[PDB]
């Protein structure tokens, strides 16, 4: 219902290493009155899945309860059911895929009984996007309009398709559940067609759990791993993707990775860049890097130092009636400066531009 007067730009980070993987993450509240995003990041899983990893972003709505419960418990609902455990030995593709389906459906109903028993007041819901990573497979998991992508061989190899109510099959389901899609929203309100929680949207008599107005059913894709070609995976809520496309963000992260191996920092830059491109939502990014992720380049670091220094001289020159930061950014944009980070553009350089402005106009 409301925005803050000024954005909360404080970063919450995590990082880790194991099973040949490196990860960083960054979350920021931004312009929104609340922080309703959640996440999971775990390298090495219980019960003989030490060599497996799991990462996920949760974009909560109408509260954070559903998202928070998911970020702590979705993983064991997924792995601790009979479908995931099916066959005697290691789980098959089908096992893993049905395991995730069941995990999603069972946690949703689990939360529903919990809320029904304790007379819960919140009507919250949550998207989930994530990857379950085995020695030989990346399993992409999507439920809602959060998004994940795989960069392989300097390119977008795969990305998750957002569940929007106006998508043909989502629309079909919603209409069979006796609702409608008005513009982009389920009955004029909800901007997602798939999510955990939203129990008010799951009350149609004579319709299965996956045939309600809002569905908890996940979409899973098996991608065979490529030791040689797999570079990195990005997972993020719509707050990021609203203001950057797949190619852009993929290129941007690449440009950043060529400057630092610090992944929390790369994730920070994504979130800030997105804030400065005009995103007014909560923002959460997870970055998972494979052994052949882009490496720090001596030249790229130098190019960045030269750009940084150049940007600082430009700021000094511009302040000669003493223009404000907004007007300095305007001038710099109209200068069509070359060699700005791909995807990030000027926005990705605002922290550098602003630090300078503050050194020269600290009042
Ligand atoms: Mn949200
Ligand atoms: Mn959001």
């Amino acid at each position: 219902g409301a925005f803050l007067d000024k954005p909360k730009m404080e970063k919450h980070n995590a990082q880790g290493q194991g099973n040949g993987l490196r990860y960083g993450l960054s979350s920021m509240q931004g312009w929104r009155v609340e922080m309703e995003d959640a996440h999971t990041a775990v390298i090495g899983l219980p019960s003989g899945l030490e060599s497996w990893s799991f990462f996920a972003v949760y974009d909560g709505h109408a509260g954070s309860q559903v998202a928070k419960y998911c970020c702590e418990h979705l993983l064991d609902h997924i792995t601790n059911n009979q479908d995931f455990k099916g066959s005697a030995g290691a789980p098959s593709v089908e096992n893993v895929k049905n395991g995730i389906r069941t995990g999603f459906l069972e946690i949703d109903e689990h939360m529903r009984v919990m809320s029904e028993k304790k007379h819960g007041a919140d009507r919250s819901g949550s998207t989930a996007v994530g990857v379950l990573i085995s020695p030989q497979h990346t399993y992409f998991i999507n439920c809602g309009d959060s998004r994940g992508l795989l960069c392989r061989n300097r390119k977008v190899h795969f990305f998750t398709q957002d569940h929007k109510p106006s998508n043909p099959l989502e629309k079909e389901r919603i209409q069979n559940a006796g609702g409608s899609v008005m513009i982009q929203r389920v009955n004029g309100s909800l901007a997602v067609s798939r999510a955990l929680g939203d129990f008010d949207y799951k009350c149609v008599h004579g319709k299965g759990p996956t045939e309600q107005l809002v569905s908890p059913e996940p979409e899973v894709h098996d991608i065979e791993r490529s030791e040689e070609d797999d570079q990195f995976i990005i997972l993020a809520c719509d707050g990021i993707w609203d203001v950057m496309g797949n190619e852009e963000l993929c290129d941007f992260v690449r440009s950043r990775l060529e400057v630092t191996d610090d992944l929390e920092k790369v994730c920070n830059e994504v979130v800030d860049t997105c804030l400065y491109k005009g995103s007014r939502d909560n923002m959460s990014v997870i970055l998972i890097c494979f052994p052949n992720a882009p490496k720090v380049s001596p030249e790229a670091v130098k190019k960045e130092a030269e750009l940084d220094k150049y940007l600082e001289c430009r700021v000094e020159e511009i302040i000669k009636g003493v223009p404000d930061l907004v007007h300095v950014m305007r001038t710099l944009a109209s200068e069509n400066i070359p060699s700005l980070p791909p995807g990030g553009e000027l926005a990705s350089k605002r922290n550098v531009i602003e630090a300078v402005y503050n050194r020269l106009n600290p009042y």
